[PDB]
């Protein structure tokens, strides 16, 4: 699956604790607006886990190419919505 079509990611950390990924527009306009991203939102969970749990994100990677679609949990204006992508 190709996540970049959909979203870009970049750390937000304390010191060296990664605190969340910020948002920012993925290769395709199309998919990035339709499931209604917006650039600066804060993504802090796929499929319910926590992205900043390095070897659970390690172990569902590892199970992609089963997904036909994924959630993305992001805070936007103090308030969590989740995003629903389709593969």
């Amino acid at each position: 699956q190709e996540i970049f079509q959909y979203v870009r990611l970049s750390q937000v950390k304390r010191d060296d604790k990664v605190l969340g990924y910020r948002v920012s527009p993925g290769k395709d306009p199309v998919l990035f607006e339709s499931i209604g991203l917006q650039d600066g939102d804060m993504a802090v969970a796929l499929n319910g886990l926590d992205l900043t749990d390095p070897n659970v994100m390690n172990t569902l990677f590892q199970s992609m190419n089963e997904m036909t679609e994924m959630s993305l949990t992001v805070e936007r204006d103090g308030q969590q919505h989740d995003v629903y992508i389709q593969f």
